[PDB]
């Protein structure tokens, strides 16, 4: 009755590392649909697999930490190229590769040699983010991201490059099988990670159906549109070999209100903070305020992940609340004051923490905000303006 | 750069596993406060350390999985009793204890004599819930509860005694120093958890501050008061040696809205399905409108964990929604709908899985709820109607 796992059954097992291993309804669910030469981003109101687009979005942030990592080194990462067909998911970036190199702990643990590169795709709680610094604003800390990925694969290959040497490694069967990586003379530098999920023990149909590739490709699609808003201007992000061309707040805010609100009044603002290392972290926010907005809506992509629920959302929530009674009481609660916006938040935030290894909800002290960021008053004074107006029409 | 953790180091660095290992908001943070001979649950407007509420969590919840485990046994679970005083925490529970017995797997693997409790305590990734069944109504599932609270402990003592035996460890420095077992013979019954805390490196003073001591009893005392109204009719919770009277859905909403809106008016429902499994497990649900509620608020107890997100709760917000825009239209959205209503959900889902190891949300196809349950017409009708009478004032 009382039973030991290993890493590798857990995590095939158990929600707690990617959220769902099943179908299931995903809230605020989104792709990204092309209508004419429009990106459109559009609710997909079916269930779909969590643990299934985690293992894809582990990959896309370990590429953003790398161009995080590298933005102010010489070598720099210059793209990601996400692709995604026949059911096959790929990233790849260039700059330096993961170290073609024994690992010396994890050759004597396996009694073997061990190369970098495997223990950062088959070692559980392994990685350079073991220890990371309290302002460090990259998405990788826990050294599982990959492995999950391995694990949720029927078949894997990593190829990595440094100049020098390049590497490719099979991990196929769920991570039991790692085949002895093949090393090769090179002058290549790239890392390149490709692999087919395990779609049928994950509720999907094998191969995919039509709607079930049509939904998996607008989500991956957004995510590299998310991605490239974020990611330093040095670098471009490709999405079957296509640009994701939203690569500012904006693109973001007008793709996922052309539907709802075309020809719009975009609201922006860079928050900024006077002190060190938030002064080093500006927030970009993009804004739109419509009667048609039913609820508050955000979308946020801080240190690379699509969080959805933070207090950097609230602190823009109250402030604006604030303003919104004041300007009211004089003209003439939280939820009547913001239910017409839909924001777009991007940026890095260093020293936060997080509710689980999925990274849904980022853990702070609201006082950050409060001590240590201003939103720029002509920003707030814009939303007042557009907010009081619509709520003068209703009672009108 | 590239280190491996194990599972102890990981657990005391990364937020993963028990949430923020800090002080940080958390929003809709309550605790029960007593005003005279009134139960009051409030806000508690202060900064806490998540992974510190979980640790506590996580051993009240194998005390209430240990209870619906035994409810249809012979040897039941009559009381769950949670202290907290000095800094310290403890949870003792009747019914059967864990088995003193040595494990095999265990002890091969240690190469020495492990016995079954040291593996329940000291062991990550091992429990009885490894394998859980598609119907299993228990919180329990990864294996890991205990020894999270285990790590975050400086000193922890494990008891159990299962009748012919009693069986003592001292497990201590963040799971470091793991003792021997004392084993002696007894004819007692019962699993007792007592621990303190490593509150100064999550964040608080040593000893707690007033305020400290006064919002974590606060705390505490509302999960015993969760649990009570969770647990089956035979089972009386105590929080420090004092029964938590709030052994139903009412008894939970008057104590959260006593403060907001007393003598109200308390609209109940008990939601079946037709189909087992679900049909084993009604939910109880109560739930107060009033005029002064400024966005929609709920308690949830499901499954034994008190998680803040789940479709169940989505479920109830829709049907009401539909009532209301009808019933509103011939008299004269889902936000406008919702917002006065405080509800509070009770009960066991099957088969549910979560976003995270903390069970902040719980994961589910929102289909289960149209195809097995409703939601009978009397609360359906009454809450609608308390609805639109508020929708009528305002407009009026
Ligand atoms: N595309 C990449 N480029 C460079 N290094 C990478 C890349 N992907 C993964 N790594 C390395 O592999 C390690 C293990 O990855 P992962 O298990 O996702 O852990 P982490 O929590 O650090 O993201 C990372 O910490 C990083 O050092
Ligand atoms: N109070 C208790 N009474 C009986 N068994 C318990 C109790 N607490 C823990 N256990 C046992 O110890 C195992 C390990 O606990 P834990 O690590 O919290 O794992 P789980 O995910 O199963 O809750 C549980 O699965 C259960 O079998």
């Amino acid at each position: 009755a009382f039973e030991i796992s290993d890493f590798k059954e857990h995590a095939k097992k158990k929600s707690m590392w990617a959220g769902a291993l099943n179908k299931v309804t995903i809230s605020g669910l989104m792709g990204v649909f092309t209508e004419d030469e429009d990106l459109m981003a559009l609710p997909i109101h079916r269930d779909h697999c969590p643990a299934l687009l985690k293992i894809f979005d582990e990959i896309i942030v370990n590429a953003t930490d790398h161009e995080r990592a590298c933005h102010n080194k010489t070598k720099k990462v210059t793209y990601i190229k996400i692709s995604f067909d026949k059911g096959v998911f790929s990233c790849e970036n260039d700059g330096p590769g993961i170290p073609i190199a024994k690992h010396e702990q994890a050759s004597l643990i396996a009694k073997r040699d061990v190369y970098v590169p495997e223990v950062a795709s088959c070692h559980f709680l392994a990685g350079t983010n073991i220890n990371k610094a309290k302002d460090c604003i990259k998405g990788g800390t826990n050294g599982v991201g990959l492995k999950l990925a391995m694990v949720h694969s029927q078949w894997a290959i990593l190829t990595t490059a440094d100049g020098a040497q390049k590497y490719v490694q099979h991990i196929n069967q769920r991570l039991d099988i790692i085949e002895p990586p093949t090393i090769t003379p090179s002058r290549e530098m790239f890392t390149r990670i490709e692999l087919m999920p395990v779609y049928q023990e994950l509720g999907y149909a094998e191969p995919l159906s039509e709607t079930e590739q049509a939904d998996l490709s607008a989500w991956i699609y957004l995510r590299a549109c998310q991605c490239a808003a974020y990611v330093g201007k040095g670098t471009t992000i490709y999405y079957n070999d296509k640009p994701c061309r939203t690569g500012s707040v904006m693109a973001l805010a007008k793709m996922y209100t052309l539907l709802s609100a075309p020809n719009s009044t975009i609201h922006t603002a860079t928050i900024k903070a006077d002190a060190k290392p938030y002064s080093l972290h500006p927030l970009q926010v993009a804004a739109v305020v419509s009667p048609k907005f039913k609820k508050f809506e955000h979308v946020s992509v801080i240190n690379g992940v699509n969080c959805v629920k933070g207090e950097h959302v609230t602190f823009l929530k109250k402030t604006i609340n604030e303003m919104v009674v004041k300007k009211f009481q004089q003209t003439i609660t939280l939820r009547d004051s913001c239910s017409n916006i839909f924001i777009v938040i991007v940026g890095s935030i260093p020293g936060i923490e997080w509710t689980g290894q999925r990274k849904d909800e980022l853990s702070i002290a609201e006082n950050v905000f409060k001590t240590h960021y201003s939103i720029p008053s002509s920003f707030l004074t814009s939303m007042t303006k557009s907010i009081v107006d619509i709520l003068l029409q209703s009672i009108s």
